């Protein structure tokens, strides 16, 4: 199975290396691609290093296309590939919001991989997560209104943003003002209350996601949701405070049960004994972390959650796991 | 016209004295106070030190008192302290939700003060901040349902909380593992799902003060209230998202317009701008930044917006404020 890597040396892709190490992902070929920029660098797999060709405007010669690399190039590129006959899975927000591509996360509707006709769209970050612990509520009490606060990290911002927040809280401890470069603002010690583009209704475009790619990815443009996306100063893992309005009476201990049964869904939910989720133990696990299960007040029929999930995975556990579904 | 202060050396005590000598009180009296850790040492005010007085078992000099000592000793001698003739404003959660005891934010129910036995209760932080948004919208437009998830600082634990951020986040930066003592877990670079302590229902004290406190600021026993309250990795600013469902058909634009009217209360929304609340600038003000407000897609007629307010000021602001009051 030859699999190409198109952003090689991105966030995502370089932890689309480890994932796809790490879950056996058995391959044939091994392909890094990134754009003029990186034309001569070096990753490794397996311990092996491997070389980064640049994209050459050309279609070859590839199985799997999972791509990590913008929607400049993934907006030029998708159809030229899969048309190559090259199975693409594509992370960036170019193929999401299209009609003839499935947006899919395994532990919903995988059933959608096979109604991919060349491309298959990978949801956003932080509604990757956000569905791995509100897919099983819905199923069992259906929903009809979510009230999400993000608290977002900044590996979503790539990882020169990673990068920027560790030199800037450094300098910031030493007196000197910080140099916001990678964000709106200085994020050091603060939260920038903007994550993407502004739209007419108010949102950004990263609330906006929230609601599209679930309307698609449940297939049901008929839940209320609402969100504030968050920036704050936490390196790569997004976290969510939830809420929900359910159609069936909910119980934290029927919704604990039942999560406690979901796939990749780590249930963490101890109050007297301080245990709750946390990027402090989110970030690095496949799983994601839900906790603070408790009867919602705000609501007639409600509950308030907690969730945190890897951000750097729930792009790219996502994909490679499309993928070995595929198989399937 | 003489004033104390107990728990004249915690972060609170300080900026007690600095409001106190910033909007230049009427005092004439600078007795300050501190427990018996603190019996010998000297703040400044007005240019000359003053000496710090552990607390005396024997109440008494004085007609005004601005507690600030902790719950226990609050509880223990705001009676006392009281009985000698002084008005006690207590900022802390320990009379707050007594029957004849008035729970005062001047901007809300100033009336309240002239209706007081001895002790006023100085509200929650997390309250005040929150009550200088929402008031003005609720006798314009009439909150029903409010939820908020909070992003509190590092401040509202304490002195000795902030002064740790700063040195566990500089270890860290240094590839050396945060040792928590301030806080539930390491606070660097991660947020905590956990404030105070939990309550039954599944909520932490500090969620469901945001709401008892909320419910006899305002007289509305009836506003279907909930709260999230996560401490993020910032210094002395306090942040949340909010949305609130109203009955009469609100406006994002015709509600802007009552909070521009709305005192103490500063309005930041110009996205375009990259213009919105923030811990950073609005980290030392006396207004509370109140921006992001949008026709919220989670209700048929309801807002959300953010809001951020300077949680040491709206400890030691709302409390010598409501002195000036006691005066007029």
């Amino acid at each position: 199975m030859r699999v190409a890597v198109v952003g090689a040396t991105g966030a995502v892709g370089r932890e689309i290396l480890k994932v796809l190490e790490a879950r056996n992902f058995p391959l044939s070929e091994l392909r890094l691609y990134a754009s003029p920029r990186s034309a001569g660098v070096r990753l490794a797999f397996r311990g092996e290093e491997i070389p980064v060709e640049p994209l050459p405007e050309g279609p070859l010669p590839v199985d799997l296309v999972l791509a990590s690399a913008g929607g400049g190039i993934s907006r030029a590129k998708a159809l030229v590939w899969a048309e190559g006959g090259a199975l693409v899975v594509d992370n960036s927000s170019a193929w999401r919001y299209e009609p003839w591509v499935p947006l899919v996360v395994p532990e919903v509707n995988r059933e959608k991989i096979f109604q991919h006709r060349g491309i298959i769209a990978n949801p956003n970050c932080t509604t990757a997560i956000l569905a791995m612990a509100l897919w099983p509520l819905h199923r069992a009490f259906q929903a009809k209104r979510v009230i999400v606060a993000t608290y977002q990290a900044a590996s979503g911002a790539g990882a020169k943003a990673m990068e920027e927040l560790l030199t800037e809280t450094h300098r910031f401890l030493h007196g000197e003002a910080p140099k916001a470069e990678a964000f709106a603002h200085p994020l050091p010690f603060n939260v920038i209350p903007h994550i993407d583009a502004f739209q007419e209704n108010g949102y950004t475009r990263e609330e906006m996601k929230v609601v599209w790619e679930t309307h698609k990815i449940f297939g049901d443009d008929t839940i209320r949701i609402s969100a504030t996306a968050v920036r704050v100063p936490t390196l790569r893992a997004h976290a969510e405070a939830v809420s929900v309005e359910f159609a069936r009476p909910v119980t934290p201990e029927a919704a604990r049960e039942v999560l406690k049964e979901a796939p990749g869904v780590e249930v963490v939910d101890e109050p007297e004994a301080k245990r709750y989720p946390m990027p402090l133990t989110a970030s690095g696990k496949w799983d994601v972390e839900v906790g603070r299960i408790r009867k919602s007040l705000a609501f007639e029929n409600g509950l308030d959650f907690f969730v945190v999930g890897d951000q750097l995975l729930k792009g790219a556990a996502l994909n490679a796991v499309q993928i070995a579904e595929e198989w399937l």
